[PDB]
């Protein structure tokens, strides 16, 4: 019954470390077969998300295949048993593609270091979004990133007023969201930034102390900045970076503390594969480290709560949830490259509109 | 008015690594003032414990002072407000000494890496003991070690039937305790031994698989031995060893897994301070690692419970809890040295009768 011309960003080359987007990615035109299966449905991408964790998926993506990504899609056309009818807005791992055909079921990430099943698509009810909480928040504070932050702070971390909370890679959306909730629950918040621009930005949001991780290239010099910024010890660590800062924070864990390992920038991107053993430090404090893989929380009730609980605070200016929306499908890898650029140009989540 | 001659083992020299007990320790004669205060007590040591963690306390024990140690002591004489009357059996950190004076109160370990409060002495009620669970069990299955194992299995680890539980340093008393409770909870249990003597000992008691960590000083054959022993992945890791075995186990953590870090022989004893970054492996499996410091559990309700839950199983021959009782105060470091001996002639908990 027909086909259609579509643009895709495919994985051209595997490069370790801080990526070179123009070298890694290639826009191709690709003929998309439009004869939908029993439960398949033809989707139009409206927004794609650009995220640092994609640095890993790219290395596990077969050369020539399209680049995965959280996206917002519209149902152009749907097969007889599809989960959504034409017109429905949906969220899922659509990728850097203009159009795609999918049955919307949980697919498995076969070529992955860890076998992973991507979540089945979720429908968006447009009634939830307006100019203070736009639809693009479904890829940020009302989607993947917000669910990560909200999930950790309500289902794992119990922040007592007086606790000192350290957030690494704080300047991004998950770290700023986490820290602000910690400020709200009565915590001293310590964050980490890479420039003065981000450092004063995190200050506004209410971070009591911000450490320049680039100035503290050393793990000892990072341990001193940490000793003074958190004079009474760390009670909660929300870790996105790893490397020498987690080595530093783990040397100062209070009793009963809780670490949340969310990502490890320092090992994925900058390849800090060997370092001091951190496990000895957790024995006396009875510290609980927990890995975060927020997909587990992608359920209907959770999405409901995330809107009511968190969404209110965002629209009432009680919680800042910034976003930087470039425009144009052609500029997606450009937009992605900014995540590794030292410029102070990012606030919150980065999205592309198509 | 009153004094008493008492022998004490004092710390002559600090030596790092596998200890040289004959070189580190020294039997001295010590005149003990027996004129007790109104709430003090003169105590006689009946049994002393030798434990691999003493290697750490010995290095933090100021030169010339007595070597700390868990002991079982009897009240020779007590002031009018003492917490215990004469004849009473108590358990506490009496040390490698024949006689001592104490208020039985929580002493603080100033000279420690982490400020640590030694627990106040606990009274031993002889009704609790019999010919299958003798008085010496208060330093083993009915004391510190048993509280560690039972504490972790009842207050942290939830072993579901089918899980594969890996216990490192299994041949000792905490490790054998932990494995048998996982075996009883429906787990395939994997342990680690250094000789066929230890491994076949672990074979009896019910370990489905035993790994020769000495054959695999390298992590490559260690990750292979684990792949074979745990073909379906690790769900529960009870870690006493650390080092390249924990490196191997972290590469095969299933979803929802739980590590319990209890000690790190390879870092304390063998100085394995550096290794592969393990926190990256805990993200996707949503693993919860937790540090163990069983002092937190030394409360009366817990002690009642340890006798009820654990003590019953031992008395009903459902749980083997072996112990190796050296005799003679003169031999305390001799008995201590066997813990670090490359020969594996010791089974269960090691005590001296004095
Ligand atoms: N586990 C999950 O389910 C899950 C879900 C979504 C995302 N994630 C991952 O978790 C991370 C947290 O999200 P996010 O929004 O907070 O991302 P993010 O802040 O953009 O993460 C990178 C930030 O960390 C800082 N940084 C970069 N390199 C660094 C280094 N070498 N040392 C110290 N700090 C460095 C940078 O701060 P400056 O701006 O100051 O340079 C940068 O803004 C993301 O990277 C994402 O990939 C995990
Ligand atoms: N966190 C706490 O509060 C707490 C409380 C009490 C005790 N602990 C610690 O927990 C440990 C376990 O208690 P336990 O009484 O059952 O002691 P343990 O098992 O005797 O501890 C060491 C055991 O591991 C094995 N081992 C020795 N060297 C090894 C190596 N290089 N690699 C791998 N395995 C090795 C030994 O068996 P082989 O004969 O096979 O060498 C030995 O039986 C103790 O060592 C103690 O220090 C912690």
């Amino acid at each position: 019954l027909g086909s259609m011309k579509t643009e895709r960003w495919v994985v051209r080359e595997h490069v370790e470390g801080v990526p070179d987007a123009a070298r890694i990615y290639e826009k191709v035109e690709t003929e998309l077969n439009t004869r939908l299966g029993e439960e398949q449905m033809l989707l139009k991408t409206l927004y794609v998300s650009v995220d640092p964790y994609l640095q890993g998926i790219c290395l596990d993506t077969p050369i020539g295949d399209h680049m995965g990504a959280d996206s917002i899609m519209q149902v152009l056309d749907a097969g007889p048993n599809a989960p959504f009818r034409p017109g429905d807005l949906v969220q899922g791992f659509g990728g850097w593609r203009t159009h795609l055909v999918s049955d919307g079921k949980p697919k498995l990430w076969q070529t992955g270091t860890f076998p992973m099943v991507f979540p089945a698509y979720r429908k968006l009810d447009l009634r939830h979004y307006d100019d203070a909480l736009p639809l693009s928040t479904a890829l940020g504070v009302m989607g993947g990133p917000g669910m990560t932050a909200w999930g950790t702070m309500t289902k794992f971390m119990q922040v007592r007023p007086g606790d000192t909370v350290v957030v690494s890679g704080a300047s991004g959306m998950i770290g700023t969201l986490v820290g602000q909730m910690a400020k709200r629950a009565g915590a001293r918040v310590v964050g980490t930034a890479g420039s003065a621009g981000k450092a004063r930005y995190l200050s506004q949001l209410g971070f009591d102390a911000v450490i320049d991780y680039k100035l503290a290239d050393d793990a000892d010099k990072m341990r001193e900045a940490l000793r003074e910024a958190a004079p009474d010890g760390v009670d909660k660590y929300f870790d996105s970076i790893g490397g020498s800062v987690t080595d530093a924070v783990f040397s100062m864990l209070n009793v009963g503390s809780q670490v949340a390992v969310c990502w490890q920038w320092a090992t994925q991107v900058q390849r800090d594969y060997h370092g001091p053993r951190l496990l000895p430090y957790i024995m006396f404090p009875r510290a609980t480290i927990r890995g975060i893989f927020s997909l587990e929380w992608f359920t209907e009730q959770n999405w409901s709560a995330l809107h009511e609980e968190l969404g209110g605070l965002v629209r009432r200016q009680e919680l800042v949830a910034h976003e930087t929306v470039q425009d144009g499908f052609e500029h997606i890898p450009a937009a992605y490259q900014t995540l590794f650029s030292a410029s102070e140009s990012n606030r919150g989540k980065v999205l592309v509109r198509v």
